[PDB]
């Protein structure tokens, strides 16, 4: 156990932080945290501290993403310029080194969040409403556009990596950048082929055809993953979920259902009850080339048409 409840840690910018109670479930070593003060760190703490040994690969990858793309002023400038209500990218508050029993450990200070969507999804009998799925997806498209414009792809979008704002249950954030991928370092897109440094293939039921083909993740892959998430949230199932131990089967089902999206709609939704925006979204992502920049605004309009169809609008209400 890396820290004590009430321990004061100092980051590389000489900012002092006070450690609170551990909240890391089973997953990484995470404690509640706040700015150093006379008062103890409470249950309402606005930060978390993530700790791993200095030699940990994913913490270095995650730290590099947050340092490069998630500086508080970087996010706020984007929110302002793009005229967004918020941006679901967690803010980076500091990082440092800590020693315990001779060994060296790396820590990161980040935003504290509420519940993950997987818990809420399971509590709602493995279903999310059309309104909830469209509102979630509009915000995920904002997150994905931002990280893609900052040379990164997530490659592992799912309900367990989507956490609600502790103070606002209508604001969803995308977490876990330990296996995030820098697809175009210095504006140079990675060629269609395997990356020897990368070992991860995402989460089998949601991962992209590109990842299944052993190719490094790109922008179209992240949008494809979101597509599968949308179907799973709307129906409580995916056609290939009964054979997840066999990646060959999962890739085969994905390749065949990409070739015929109408058969995917017929399989997942009751006859003539399929949401048109889901099919239109899948058809648009299908048209993307490996190195192609997505037309994010066009994908947003597709989802906005779905909200208009159900007599709603983008009011930012997640209704879950
Ligand atoms: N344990 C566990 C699962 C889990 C593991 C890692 C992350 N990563 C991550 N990245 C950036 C910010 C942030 N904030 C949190 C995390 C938690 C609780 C303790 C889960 N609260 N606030 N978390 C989120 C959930």
């Amino acid at each position: 156990e890396q820290f004590a409840v009430g321990e004061i840690i100092t980051d590389m910018a000489a900012a002092a932080w006070k450690v609170g109670l551990p909240i890391g479930q089973g997953f990484g070593c995470i404690y509640l945290a706040d700015m150093n003060s006379s008062e103890s760190v409470g249950s309402d703490a606005p930060c978390v501290v993530k700790v791993e040994p200095s030699d940990n690969g994913p913490l270095f990858t995650e730290l590099k993403f947050y340092q490069r793309a998630a500086k508080p002023e970087q996010i706020q400038k984007w929110i302002r310029t793009r005229k967004l209500k918020y941006l679901g990218v967690p803010k980076y508050w500091g990082s440092g080194l800590h020693d315990k029993n001779g060994k060296s450990y790396r820590f990161m200070i980040m935003d504290r969040f509420g519940s993950d969507l997987q818990k809420i999804y399971e509590a709602n009998a493995k279903r999310f409403s059309r309104k909830t799925v469209l509102q979630l997806s509009l915000r995920i498209l904002d997150i994905l556009e931002y990280i893609h414009e900052h040379e990164y792809v997530h490659g592992d979008i799912k309900a367990s990596n989507l956490l609600l704002n502790y103070k606002n249950p209508d604001q969803v954030y995308l977490v876990d950048y330990g296996l995030a991928y820098r697809y175009c370092p210095e504006g140079v897109h990675k060629a269609y082929a395997a990356d020897p440094k990368r070992c991860h293939d995402g989460t089998i039921e949601f991962t992209s055809i590109d990842a299944h083909n052993g190719v490094a993740p790109s922008r179209r892959g992240d949008l494809e993953i979101l597509g599968y998430c949308m179907i799973q949230w709307l129906t409580g199932h995916l056609p290939w979920e009964d054979n997840l131990k066999d990646p060959k089967y999962v890739r085969d089902s994905k390749i065949r259902y990409r070739e015929n999206i109408a058969s995917l709609m017929d399989k997942c939704f009751p006859a003539a009850n399929a949401p048109g925006e889901i099919a239109k979204y899948m058809e648009t992502v299908k048209l993307l080339d490996y190195t192609e920049k997505p037309l994010y605004e066009n994908l947003r309009d597709i989802l906005l048409q779905g909200l208009k169809a159900i007599g709603s609008k983008d009011d930012g209400k997640l209704d879950l």
